[PDB]
């Protein structure tokens, strides 16, 4: 069939997001460290001004992101970028990493581990998720606590997952159409994998213009790459690009058959790709909104 071979093709080039939580090196889960990464991610004390979380900008509710056009949260950014999602993100490869980029940024890790000796349950759960260290409340175990909780954040079982895991009714009509554009228009090569991207760098970049007043340019010339974005949950983490200029899911589509790519998009194609896209939502993780314990007379105040 000319299905049984878009599918046994996908099949390929993709895999689903698994059932479970992967392994991170170094850093195995628990029940109490989840709790506390999950204590942490959601805490403002962790900003010099008890005002920002991670998700202020990582909102689990609204698809993983903090629905602007660009922010601020990591050190090592040269100005405002789009947040991407968190959701995932554990599949990306895209005091170096996120947790410490962002409290650099809003705090010093001076400040936060003197806030969290000062509140007896978070050296409690410290102990208990990292047990036998004579001392657990570090910058490193607090970053480490948080990425197990990360790691919990994920989608299975989009309507293209239950699709690559067999069942070929999990994709419409409209987004199988979609589908064959997005592989037939070379899409996947750039946006493909375990998370349809979130792995290549590329001399690629959406820029404004001194029927698209976005389009895509060539940065080689400059030595500047930029991502290629995961591409799951993208119908709920607008606006798109970098620089978050794009509020269209179908425009974004309609930036990327870019002459530069040698790719043509017809305003019907973009339509059919754009619901193929869609399909890329997972299932939004259930998150109990966490108990963070009362600060005492020792913990550090809010900082102007
Ligand atoms: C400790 C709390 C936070 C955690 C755990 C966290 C998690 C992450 C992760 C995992 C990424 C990169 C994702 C990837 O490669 O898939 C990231 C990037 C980003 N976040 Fe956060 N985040 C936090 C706080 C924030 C805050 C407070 C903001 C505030 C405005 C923010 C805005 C952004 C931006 C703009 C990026 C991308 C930076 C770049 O690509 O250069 N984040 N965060
Ligand atoms: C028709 C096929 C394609 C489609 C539908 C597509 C779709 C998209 C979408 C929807 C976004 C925005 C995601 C977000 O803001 O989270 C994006 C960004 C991006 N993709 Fe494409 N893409 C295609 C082809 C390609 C190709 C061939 C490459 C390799 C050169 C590539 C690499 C990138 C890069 C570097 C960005 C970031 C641009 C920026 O943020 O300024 N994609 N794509
Ligand atoms: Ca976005």
């Amino acid at each position: 069939f000319a299905a049984d071979e878009l599918q046994q093709r996908a099949q390929g080039l993709f895999k689903p997001v698994p059932a479970k939580a992967p392994t991170l090196k170094g850093n195995p889960a628990s029940p109490v460290k989840v709790e506390l990464g999950k204590m942490l991610y959601f805490d403002p004390r962790l900003s010099a001004s008890h005002l920002i979380s991670c998700n202020t900008c990582h909102n689990v509710g609204l698809g993983g992101g903090d629905l602007q056009a660009t922010s601020t949260g990591h050190k090592w950014q040269q100005g405002p970028i789009n947040a991407p999602t968190v959701l995932n993100s554990v599949f990306n490869t895209a005091a170096k990493g996120p947790v410490q980029a962002s409290v650099e940024m809003n705090n010093t890790p001076d400040q936060v581990v003197k806030t969290l000796n000062s509140i007896p349950d978070y050296v409690a759960l410290f102990k208990k998720a990292f047990p036998g260290e004579k001392d657990p409340v570090t910058f490193d175990n607090m970053a480490k606590a948080i990425e197990v909780f990360e790691a919990t954040l994920i989608t299975p079982d989009s309507p293209f997952d239950q699709y690559l895991k067999g069942k070929k009714k999990a994709l419409d009509g409209k987004q199988t159409a979609g589908l064959k554009l997005f592989l037939d228009k070379g899409c996947v090569a750039c946006h493909g994998g375990l998370n349809l991207g979130g792995t290549g760098y590329f001399p690629f970049g959406v820029v404004e213009k001194p029927k698209g007043r976005f389009a895509v340019t060539n940065t080689a010339k400059d030595e500047y790459v930029f991502r290629a974005p995961s591409l799951r949950n993208v119908a709920i983490t607008y606006p798109y690009f970098h620089s978050g200029v794009v509020w269209s899911l179908k425009e974004a589509v309609a930036v990327m058959g870019s002459a530069q790519f040698g790719i043509k998009l017809s305003d019907d194609e973009s339509e059919a790709i754009a619901a193929f896209l869609g399909s890329l939502t997972g299932k939004q993780p259930k998150v109990v909104y966490p108990i963070m314990p009362a600060s005492t007379d020792a913990t550090p105040r809010p900082r102007l």
